[PDB]
């Protein structure tokens, strides 16, 4: 089943972000060299995610941070339909995450001319 459909059942972001903590342990080991993963959006915000990003690029790593302008990543989230009403704003989750992208991440990187 598909992540928007898991969103409604009994599931809801309870087990939503379990399910990925299950697949990023999952993958860290079996899959641990060789392979290049684009993590979701908030995987961030699970604590026990945190804990294994951070204990990947303590010991090697790496963790790449992909952080464009504050406004222009708002507005790509924005013009996206798919959103429900007195759902959290962006500005709010973005700037409750920044902390934790830093802490789990290796390496960074911004365009010098976006
Ligand atoms: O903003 C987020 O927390 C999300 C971003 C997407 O990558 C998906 O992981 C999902 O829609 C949640």
């Amino acid at each position: 089943m598909t992540i928007p459909e898991i969103i409604r059942g009994e599931r809801g972001w309870e087990g939503f972000r379990q399910a990925e903590l299950e697949l990023l342990q999952d993958v860290i080991k079996n899959q641990s060299k060789g392979y290049i993963f684009s993590c979701g959006g908030g995987i961030v915000e699970t604590e026990a995610a945190r804990k294994l990003l951070i204990d990947y690029h303590k010991n090697g790593g790496p963790v790449l941070l992909v952080h464009r302008d504050t406004d222009q990543v708002v507005e790509y989230l924005m013009r996206d339909k798919t959103r429900p009403a007195y759902s959290e704003n962006i500005r709010e989750v973005y700037e409750r995450r920044k902390p934790w992208f830093y802490e789990c991440s290796n390496l960074q990187y911004h365009s010098p001319h976006e």
